[PDB]
């Protein structure tokens, strides 16, 4: 094995090197390139990765600095986050219309929310602020045209009615909106965020995307079938994002129902996604050559989000931290690939390095996931997410409400 993770110092060093190797994939800070995205999209033969994965990368680095204290990449990350906000400061840049799912937009909003929670340095005074960006995403997602009567509610996957997939009401779109609402409630102490989060969670439960018996979290269903044709694929990030938002709701409300939901979701995750102590992407990881670029990133989110759950729902700590530790041990055990002797693959449970070329990418998602897992080993030393009591960001009461906003010409 290359990386050592048996002391705080060793973890910091490993995380710093993993942060370097992940940054090698990113060209957006170089002259002539576009800040905030990884190479791509593959539809243009520019690289393997879609726009939202750039947003995921940004958030990974906001967490990296929070967890390690290393500010080396902060300027690059601020530039990338600010470049992608769109003319209306809502993470709906129209050049990216084909990538404007509610989940895609949501992941950028979540990275802005994380920047506010982590006290990431503020953008310049004339630029959109982190809390305001999260509020804009949430507000656009709360807009009435995104909540119709099909399936008795829920967000559709896609924002544009003409985008393929507009007929699919899926967990991840709704989970992003839920998580943002829960987090905005905690940060701002505004209950309207929480009431929306409650409503969307209750919808996810009612429609049966959350299994009422097992608390498995399925993928979605289509409006033409009243959402009854449930795609029962269980992607790790869906259950983990609901756990994350439920933990924020528990912390904010202190309502036992939210504690119960945290505990049930957590039981399900530990049962379904951890195999001998290692996170495992059940719909695709069982053989090589099945996971898509997007799927290679999920286990990193699982680690980072579950780590935060231990801070804001502390009763979960002893259920979560030991399992994240064994999972991160497996992650680093297989970061031994050529040509560097430390290249990271995806198949952590297997115990062996597998070249990312088997899954048809350069390996940025695998690198991001190991960076996330190793950095999050430092959660015991980190501050919990800030609220407006100690945060330094600023909001906007009209976030998402501009007259040129896309909702005005829907
Ligand atoms: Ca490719």
């Amino acid at each position: 094995q290359y990386y050592k993770i048996d002391t705080k110092e060793e973890i910091l060093e490993s995380a710093r090197t993993l942060a370097y190797d992940m940054m090698l994939f990113y060209k957006g800070n170089q002259s002539g390139e576009i800040p905030g995205i990884l190479p791509g999209p593959p539809t243009e033969h520019k690289g393997d990765y879609y726009w939202w994965e750039g947003g995921a990368m940004m958030g990974t680095y906001v967490d990296y600095w929070h967890l390690t204290g290393d500010p080396s990449y902060n300027h690059v990350i601020m530039e990338g986050m600010l470049h992608q906000v769109g003319p209306n400061a809502d993470y709906q840049p129209p050049n990216h219309t084909a990538s404007l799912g509610n989940d895609d937009q949501g992941f950028w909003g979540m990275s802005a929310m994380l920047a506010a929670e982590n006290k990431f340095p503020n953008p310049p005074d004339d630029k959109p602020q982190w809390l305001a960006l999260a509020q804009a995403v949430w507000t656009t997602q709360a807009s009435p045209e995104r909540h119709d009567g099909t399936c008795n509610g829920g967000l559709r996957w896609q924002i544009p009615p003409t985008n393929a997939g507009y007929n699919y009401k899926n967990t991840i779109a709704n989970a992003c909106f839920f998580d943002l609402g829960a987090r905005l409630a905690r940060y701002t102490k505004n209950n309207t965020y929480a009431e929306w989060a409650e409503k969307i969670f209750d919808w996810l439960y009612a429609v049966g995307y959350i299994d009422h018996e097992t608390w498995a979290v399925y993928d979605g269903g289509h409006v033409e079938h009243n959402c009854t044709d449930i795609n029962r694929a269980q992607f790790s990030y869906n259950a983990a994002l609901l756990l994350h938002g439920a933990a924020f709701m528990w912390n904010y409300t202190e309502d036992q129902k939210w504690k119960d939901r945290v505990d049930n979701l957590l039981t399900g995750i530990l049962r379904d996604f951890f195999k001998d102590g290692v996170v495992f992407e059940i719909p695709c990881e069982g053989r090589q050559g099945a996971c898509t670029a997007d799927m290679l990133t999920f286990k990193g989110y699982v680690h980072r989000w579950m780590a935060v759950v231990t801070q804001i729902a502390p009763h979960t700590k002893d259920r979560i931290l030991p399992v994240l530790r064994t999972s991160a041990e497996a992650a680093v055990k297989q970061c031994v690939g050529p040509p560097t002797g430390r290249r990271c693959g995806f198949y952590w449970k297997s115990g062996k390095f597998v070249d990312p070329s088997v899954d048809h990418t350069s390996g940025a998602g695998e690198a991001m996931s190991v960076l996330a897992a190793v950095s999050s080993l430092l959660i015991e030393y980190a501050e919990p997410p800030a609220t407006n009591e100690t945060g330094i960001s600023r909001g906007d009461p009209n976030a998402g409400m501009r007259s040129r906003g896309a909702a005005q010409h829907f």
